[PDB]
């Protein structure tokens, strides 16, 4: 009893502050040479805008699939900054019994006291799931309830950041390399939905010695990892379940991607369907699904398409299966919560990570069509503004149809094709009188419309009664 | 014989017509300019600045006090000063051109006279009161009529828009850019402007022509005359009407614009009497200057846009003496020019840099979740709160502290978030009490916008649980 009253006077001792001994570490960018670029694709006008961007959450700490025996609810660890990396270290010494409490839903929650060892806390917790499906016919069922999160990836470091996984697990199953996909012009979107079957959660101690078996001694911590730079943690809670991430890539741009899967893909699955669309679908058949499914059933699916209904409906029944939770169908460690051993402070922290965010907006051109039916001398006057981007500089010039001011005759019919950076449309139309003191009426005068495909102005009438008609009547 | 030689002087006069009148544009530092933000309460506003360049034909117009020496015929030393308001007269002794008075609907009747301020403005009178006496008509329609509006940054943006004389406008409006920013005020600037008639002047073939025969080219190179100076004839001068109405205002340059805009077209102001108290608030928020330039001179400070007496009175300055008549002269606006010796355009394009900026609103909102059903609910909501420091856009994920808790009917509470807050997620779920399906979910939206009030509202029982929500979408 006296080697725990040494571990207590030297954990209570240990100074270090909980906030700074483990750190998210993020991406960071140092460059503000973001310009805004552009190009033509036809008369469409292709304007790409960048930002830098930082996105702040709590990190949520999966299990990784290679340290599932090291993270197990009342396991000791080192701290370290490569916990955050998927590699805990293990403080690997003999321990005494600990409360394991299973919270399965609709029971009550059953607890078990043993010595936290992967193989005593595994087993404890198979039993007591035994008699929680022994109880419910052989072994039964869970239907579909998912958490559901989906955003752009710029790098490992926004991933894991949002979604709170085992990047280690997700790079071989849904082949994740930024560096390829980068140098390709490719995009990346990312689905997960999540759901949690049951949690096992462990009571530190009051008093922090009594986790360690009577033998073992303050030095026998030292010589693990254990000081200030490296305090003791305790797992106190790790959640279990099932995961399915879908990973779609594209040579697409960001926004489009985004926008596309925005309107085929929600938390309710892939709603995809025929007779409302046609060059959705070039831009569906140009993206790549992948998908992996995680707890429960276990499968990876990759080089499936949208364009197909039955890939679309695959999916969907990949999403909404039941889970038959059994002996033989397990469920997945998902994610563990950590305490500092010596007052069972949180350990949970928070991460940033910088990225660029890229905007790409599409602006189609279109056309004027002037039409001159009336019994009188016409003049059209038509302008606009044409807007570029040369370095970093929105320069805006003022530019004029050829034909403005000339007069016009009998039938009269031209189209002015307009490109899709023309902004700020102006058109005017005059008809001569014959009389002298009203020589030129204006039988139409309309400044700053917008570019829309099709825009008609058309004049008739007779010298004295001049008719005006524009579609659309903006 | 000084024919002769001064013609053979313009003989090759070294220049290029492209150079020697440069319009010398506003230029901006490249330091960068990041996005600015602030909250007024719970409504948050963004700020972005973007450097942009103006690019096009540049329209001289006539400075008041060199009328005298802009009339058509009149000769002028070339110099960039010109584009800045200050031709530089060449005064030598001239002979006789035919200057040729348009009239719409009139005849193209000329006259032939020696070019001079006195000559030509007699002349064109003469003119005129013979085109009134042959017409029944007191007044006629202008030969053409121009509306413009913008939004103005510094003074060469105003020149370039709007082909106005700037020393004119500086001085009657009393415009200063530098104080404008300081005091963190935005300027919508409207123009309309009336051309009664021109008057143009034919340019003799063998350019000498236009001097007496006295002249020689010492008494030309004493007006001033080089390769780097040439001479101009000022070709056509158009006649009319101008008003300028500025808009200033402590409101942000997208919302002066926004509200202007929609007061203001090429029929005046029209400001409906069933106006929203937004709209009424911004608007009186907003001075008027006014400043008119026809036959009769006019300038306006401190009116308002409050009540429909005050736009009343603005549109009958607008209108007011906008057709020629005999009574209401004509006023000089714009004149163009050739060089004297082949003919060609002295008509310039322009270039100017201007920061613009654009501001955002984002009003605040709530979030109120209401629970009726017989059963156990919990509530999640959570959203992204969006800051700017540095350079940086940042995006902090947050999550409504009741999130996860067990609720029990009734239930009603309110979530306040201010307009930083964007991609709203809910999700509510109720307890079945079944081992099988504890928890079902009855409604989740994401990715959804803070609107003013959205409304989240759940009951029935355990096997029936309905959801409803307002806006739904």
């Amino acid at each position: 009893g006296n080697n725990r009253a040494l571990i207590n006077d030297k954990l209570a001792s240990l100074q270090y502050n909980p906030k700074t001994v483990m750190v998210f570490n993020g991406t960071s960018i140092s460059n503000i040479d973001l310009p805004a670029e552009e190009r033509f694709d036809d008369s469409t006008y292709i304007v790409m805008t960048r930002e830098k961007c930082s996105y702040e959450a709590d990190f949520d700490i999966a299990v990784p699939s290679a340290y599932e025996d090291v993270t197990y609810p009342g396991a000791l660890l080192v701290a370290s900054n490569d916990l955050l990396d998927g590699k805990p270290q293990e403080l690997a010494v003999d321990k005494d019994r600990v409360n394991i409490t299973v919270d399965l839903p609709g029971a009550t929650d059953i607890s078990f006291k043993v010595v936290p060892t992967f193989a005593n806390v595994r087993a404890g917790i198979n039993d007591i799931l035994s008699k929680w499906f022994d109880s419910h016919g052989g072994e039964w069922s869970l239907p579909a309830n998912f958490q559901y999160s989906s955003s752009l990836v710029y790098d490992e470091n926004e991933l894991m950041l949002k979604f709170g996984c085992d990047i280690s697990y997700l790079k071989q199953k849904l082949s994740i390399d930024f560096s390829s996909t980068r140098a390709e012009k490719k995009s990346v979107y990312l689905i997960r939905f999540k759901q949690i079957f049951y949690s096992v959660s462990a009571e530190r101690p009051a008093k922090p010695a009594d986790i360690f078996a009577e033998s073992t001694t303050w030095e026998d911590l030292a010589r693990a990892g254990i000081s200030e730079e490296h305090p003791p943690l305790f797992v106190k809670n790790v959640q279990y379940g099932r995961q399915i991430f879908l990973k779609f890539e594209s040579k697409l741009s960001s926004t489009e991607l985004e926008t596309t899967i925005k309107g085929t893909c929600s938390k309710d699955g892939l709603k995809i369907d025929a007779n409302a669309s046609a060059a959705l679908k070039e831009k569906l058949s140009q993206i790549d699904v992948s998908i992996v499914v995680h707890g429960g059933s276990e499968a990876v699916y990759n080089g499936l398409s949208l364009n197909s209904m039955d890939d679309v409906q695959k999916i969907n029944r990949i999403i909404w299966d039941n889970t038959l939770l059994s002996r033989t169908n397990t469920a997945a460690p998902l994610n563990y919560y950590t305490v500092f051993l010596k007052d069972g402070v949180s350990a949970g922290v928070h991460g940033t990570t910088e990225y660029v965010a890229e905007k790409t907006e599409r602006y189609s051109g279109g056309e004027i069509r002037l039409e001159h039916s009336g019994w009188y001398v016409a003049r059209f006057t038509v302008t606009w503004d044409e807007i570029s981007y040369e370095n970093g500089l929105k320069v805006i010039r003022h530019k004029g149809w050829e034909g403005n001011g000339k007069d016009r005759t009998a039938p009269f019919s031209t189209t002015i094709p307009l490109r899709g950076n023309a902004r700020n449309i102006s058109i005017k139309t005059e008809g001569c009188t014959g009389l002298a003191w009203e020589w030129w009426r204006t039988s139409g005068y309309k400044v700053g419309r917008a570019l829309v495909p099709l825009r008609t102005v058309s004049i008739g009438g007779t010298t004295l009664h001049q008719t005006f008609s524009m579609t659309p009547a903006d």
